[PDB]
């Protein structure tokens, strides 16, 4: 929602 949309947190997210 926050982190997980922006691109550096992405990879940690893994969606």
């Amino acid at each position: 929602q926050g982190c997980c949309t922006d691109p550096r947190c992405r990879y940690q997210c893994y969606k």
